[PDB]
């Protein structure tokens, strides 16, 4: 054992590795520190990631490095390929993954910036995960929709809302032709509505939308909390009052006591609706922390039914191909690379079942083409302000939402180039649709 | 009602609001995208992270919008200062706080950047929270160690160690004087080393150094898991196997994970590590993410025994100002503004107990006086490079840190300028400890 | 340290002290005892209720005494206010604010007489209690009252009725008219009717009547017991049989039994009517105890949905003014200071609900306007005898109170002067009620 | 049934009534309003304590109103004596007795003042309690303290002590002499010093101090708090730390969680210390409220094994006959009726077991005699003050302490007039110990 600093390529940069099926890959755009080589800083991240520290150590003689280091097997540009041994990684745990890949390499002053693009987690890794709990498919047959994008909102204000007003505004969506409804992400429990009211309200309203209409509807009832302990609590009190979905903010509230909630949901039959909440802190930055779709993927991972995925055309930032490629990772079995969409690596899912994008945020019926275009049908399409935001009131915005949505999947299914046609297929729709002829009205030049 | 779009300062922009005593103040960084005035962009992040929406709703005669909004009440150059009230926030939860202040604000395309640089939680706010379950007083009874920093170093290599090796390095360096030991972040349950395994392995060595040196030793067994259930049981299984010290990766675990342990671990008396792993994701850029000092902030109120901080000398990136304004957080029943520490807010903590800053990464002895003089005495040390990198050996390494940390630590408390007499106060020391000479010797030129 | 006596004004009468927004201010009436002055008798108060012995103790050098001794800072007549730091409290527990405020004081041979009038409970120690857990809106919807005084009254004679016939008469009352009835704060399990039984008939009759009335109906079932776990598990039994009402005596029962009986029923959706028994022990002389505006912030703080608040014209002791700051403080969300009413402090309420103060003792039909002046809408007007005493049986004497309280509701709703047309109005709903003009006619001079 | 307002002594007032050995025998010393006959007043208290309300009632067809009534036997002056069928109270609940007795009567304006002076439990009633769980007996066995008063002391300043100064404190007043220790009524859980590391520490110090003295030590650990499940935590983690003995404000706390948690430290086998704080706001006046030699065979029923009885010549008001009769009724398994000590009644205890008396409040070594002959040996001295106020420390004021009570109980042991020889005893024990000849020096003119 020779005692000292050791350049990093020296044992975690080996460009002749070929990965194994079983390696766990992740692709990592850097920006070194000026006197830092490229090479040098891919051989840091990898070594602080896996094995490695900033000096040698007499232990490393106690273990096979070489067969558990991680290891940069390639650089294109400035994006680094590192591939890590399956053993690295405790099964069935997110948290692990992301205390390896994403730990403490991120701070380091070697590199400048760091920014996690794509990860290649392998079928045997995915295999001991459990996935989501209840599939596209059984979600549909549960709210009985089909050949449609499934409409929903956000009920607004986000807060001062009391039980009473919030059911009420909940009521008046669900019949006017929304789907679901979902409390807001930052919406849990507070003076003015407190949870088990707001639970116990908001069920009523359901019930009472439900026997109106004839179809299934539901509410993100959101059991996001302090602890794991009172999320669970919440999820078995929505149990209780009939709503067959909750809703969690999962990176706030995190992956471990998202895997329990999850775990607890699926033995109360509970849909889980994942809200991405706090991703942009992380997801946005071009040159620095984790792409959104590896994020997509943990979540797939962890099992959530629905989670959010970007309008692109709304009011918060989204690519429209990187947004094509996460739809791609969260509904289909098997993902080839596709360098336009940012996809770096073949992805297999290893039968885990298929989860649910959503659409939110600044989203009114002009934007409905774009977003089947972008999603086509399997997709949640929530309107909160342009729910709500209808002159004549949420009913009439719900309604307007649903028209718009069902014109635009029925001219996708007969073929029409929706993007091209768009205008003319709302114009159509709101012939017979006063609401959304008003919809329309108030939002033709409102734009992001 | 008037429906349509409106500019987000005509209600979430009040230049002459005083922010109550109970109300929560954020300090938001904001580069607004090309169109959008400052003040606009101000006045979109508080709207959409308290109560607003892209769009005028009707929802809003039903409640008191006014009473329960968030408004920016000052801009200074590029920094917006926005007031939310008590009432939006759920009672003793970072996780409800983290899904307002951070949860969809930074995704949004009217801001090319925003950063969260400083919180002011209130009073009021602060008392439902539990704090720190020991506290640095309580710690150093516990631990005997007093009027001196506390030594400690991470296991190396991260990976690939077996339960024997891993206690047999553990042994060697609490012999050699580190007071703990910890496992990495990464390092939770692998089939290299499972965690039962490792836990009565370490545990065993550590009773050993114990009786061996007669000093109190501790290893920080690192409980995290990718459910909260089963980083529960590791804590009742660490407290079985007689270890007075766990770890958890709070960020990547979560707060609400991290809620329910630190209940448990406070039920078993156990004090509790915080490791912040994937914090540099969001807290290195300088123009987007969250500034740690807020998730330091986060941490003391949800109630860890130490968090680390920072080096500023080490191998990862830290600003020494900000890294003591950090300190003075964790440290301190009071912080008042400091702008040159980028502290933005005076800072009660309503009697929460104060928790010890950790130093850790690229760290040895040469970086002892400055590490000194960023902490001095209430802190710790770890050295995990540096005690394993040794020539002669892990306890070698150990003895050396300590030699180093005694010896800085009594020039401190005699009044000597350490940052100047430091080399000299190291060389007096390495006279009469070979392993000291040696350990400088051999890092005399290692920077970062 | 100077061991020995000294004077308690020489640190525990501070006259220059600025009360802090977080501390908690208490207000006493103090009749000292000869020779000693008014001064030394609020400072011996502030010290034996904060932090002081009889005599100088060499123990006070390990603390800050002046950060936590509470302090007189202003004497007005007889009435000292001291100021409480908000760190001598613990969180949620109305039991220490009991044993520091009025634990040992009041039997002080320096003090002759010792009245606790008034207390401000800062907004921060508010936010650590959980507050009323259905509130006023959430009850009304419940039972679907709206705009009017809620009737209720005690199933008289308090004891020796049979669960038979005690639940006749609770079926009689309920279908003449009134809203809920309860039993009496004295019956709880008696060998002439045990609980079980008592609740197994009185829910079949609480059914029963609401079938055939179609209005909600209920029965405060007492569950008041000498064990908190026989009391939750009375209140599990009231839930099961399907009860939405429970009562408890909180005084008797205890505040700690008190606290956990009402986390229990916010799990199991059920309110809870507090009976304030006992009190009058204590609230009653004007040189001595404690006031009951004392008690009903504590009880709103503990989370009552109901309380007793006196009557003024009934059989029990009551002043007119206190009576409606003692409504004004378990209803609105802030009080300001009344000295016509005896409220010292401007008392916050930190969003936690309001509760319903409750009207019972030696009322009938012509009491009912003074009533409604007292206490407007929002208040339970309970009729024992009233309604049992009715000639023609409790039905007829429910009937003739639902209409009376009908009537002078609709007349203060339309603005009319109730307190000087009240006769008036009672005479016109007479016209069309015959049990209403038995009524009036049997209590016409009855006065207390 | 006739319907209207009847006099209650028409129904009520029963003179011929002779009391059975099953009922339940109450006197009230009544001050009745202008206009209002004493026997008006008494059959008033006993109706509306019993089964009358202000009017007739139909439903009393419906029962045997004359075998469930109470009923006013007896007007001796001013005292009415009145006797309550033993079926009227569920078996085994104070609540139940005070819900009754003390329930409304005491806010009737018919009664200007009511004092509820002695109550005669009859045997039947008596034997569904539980008692104290160990006994004056049992607990000197534990304590191995026989033939001598036990001394005591709360741990001062009340508050502001952390748990390693207040442990310190604790370890000396322990070695000093003093057989126990306590915390303070209102020392519960604060921010200053958390319960679980207050109990932690001061086991630490008490078992210390068993081992350096030799002598059985311990600590009335406080665990009451605001719900009854947090007391009995802190019960179960106060056995788990070791300790014998455990303490609970019973009257703040109630008597419902006081009994939940007697039956848990009969479980756990603690000992269990009983504050009377608050109990002055009710039995200090001598017109109104409850006198407190009832509040002890409350107590004694309620099964406490020490509870406060008053001091006669401490800092705190107390009759001298009035305590004697206390004592004798907490340690006595038959007291006769003595109108001198204020005991109207002969009292059994059906084999229940006696508890101590304990003398607190501003007493020094001269209030031993006079102590020595109120309570005898069968009880305990605290001295708070009069330990850590001891010019050289709290160890020197628990030796003087010690000094003081052993060589009292030596002479009245051996039949000396300690009344009278009190001041020479002193002054005897001084000359061979100089810690109690300071104490007596500073304390020499310290009267209350
Ligand atoms: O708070 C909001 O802004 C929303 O309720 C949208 O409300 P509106 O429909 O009224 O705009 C959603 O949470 C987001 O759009 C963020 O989702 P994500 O960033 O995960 O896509
Ligand atoms: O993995 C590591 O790099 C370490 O074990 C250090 O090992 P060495 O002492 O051998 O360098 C620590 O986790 C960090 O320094 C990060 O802590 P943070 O970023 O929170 O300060
Ligand atoms: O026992 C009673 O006297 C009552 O049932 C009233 O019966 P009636 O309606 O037949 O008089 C009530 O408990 C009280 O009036 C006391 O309430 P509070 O003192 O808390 O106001
Ligand atoms: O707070 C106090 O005053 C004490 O700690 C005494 O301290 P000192 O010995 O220092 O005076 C005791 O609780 C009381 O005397 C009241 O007991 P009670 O009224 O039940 O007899
Ligand atoms: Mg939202
Ligand atoms: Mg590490
Ligand atoms: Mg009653
Ligand atoms: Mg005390």
């Amino acid at each position: 054992f020779v005692a000292g600093v050791q350049p990093y390529r020296k044992t975690y940069y080996e460009p002749g590795y070929e990965p194994k099926e079983t390696d766990l890959l992740c692709a990592f755009r850097i920006e070194p520190s000026p006197g830092i080589p490229l090479e040098e800083a891919a051989a840091a991240v990898a070594a602080e990631s896996s094995t490695g520290t900033w000096t040698e150590v007499w232990s490393q003689e106690m273990t096979d490095l070489h067969r558990y280091k991680g290891r940069c097997y390639a650089i294109d540009g400035n994006t680094a390929y590192i591939a890590y041994p399956l053993d690295l990684f405790e099964e069935g745990s997110i948290v692990n993954v992301m205390s390896s890949i994403v730990g403490n390499v991120f701070g380091f002053k070697a590199v400048r910036a760091l920014r996690l693009l794509d990860m290649r987690i392998p079928t045997a890794y995915l295999k001991t995960f459990p996935g989501p709990p209840t599939g596209i498919a059984q979600e549909r047959d549960r709210l009985k929709v089909y050949h449609r994008p499934l409409l929903g909102g956000t009920i607004k204000p986000k807060l001062g809302l009391g039980p009473k007003e919030f059911a009420r505004v909940v009521y008046e969506c669900l019949v006017g032709g929304l789907d679901t409804t979902k409390d807001d992400e930052n919406l849990n429990s507070q003076p003015f509505c407190r949870w088990r009211d707001r639970y116990l309200y908001v069920m009523d309203a359901v019930h009472r939308a439900e026997e109106e209409t004839g179809e299934a509807k539901g509410h993100w009832l959101n059991v996001t909390a302090g602890d794991t302990e009172e999320m669970l609590r919440r999820a078995e009190f929505a149990k209780e009052v009939g709503s067959r979905y909750i809703m969690v903010d999962f990176l706030t509230a995190g992956f471990s006591a998202y895997a329990t909630l999850r775990r607890r949901a699926e033995e109360l039959g509970l849909m889980i609706h994942c809200h991405r909440a706090m991703h942009a802190v992380f997801t946005r930055p071009k040159d620095h922390g984790i792409h959104f779709r590896v994020v997509a993927k943990w979540l797939r991972m962890a099992g959530g039914d629905h989670v959010h995925t970007g309008t692109v055309v709304g009011k918060l930032e989204g690519a429209r191909e990187e947004v094509r490629g996460i739809a791609d990772l969260l509904r289909e079995e098997f993902v080839p690379a596709n360098p336009q969409r940012g996809l770096l690596f073949d992805q297999p899912w290893a039968g885990l079942k298929p989860l649910f994008p959503v659409a939110s945020g600044g989203i009114h019926v002009w934007h409905v083409p774009d977003l089947v275009s972008i999603y086509g049908n399997d997709a949640f399409f929530l309107f909160g302000g342009g729910t709500h935001g209808h002159p004549r009131g949420s009913r009439a915005g719900a309604r307007a939402n649903r028209a718009a949505v069902e014109a635009v999947a029925a001219a996708y299914r007969e073929g029409r180039d929706i993007l091209a046609e768009g205008r003319q297929i709302l114009q159509d729709a709101a012939r017979t649709c006063p609401e959304l002829r008003e919809a329309m009205e108030l939002w033709e030049g409102v734009t992001f």
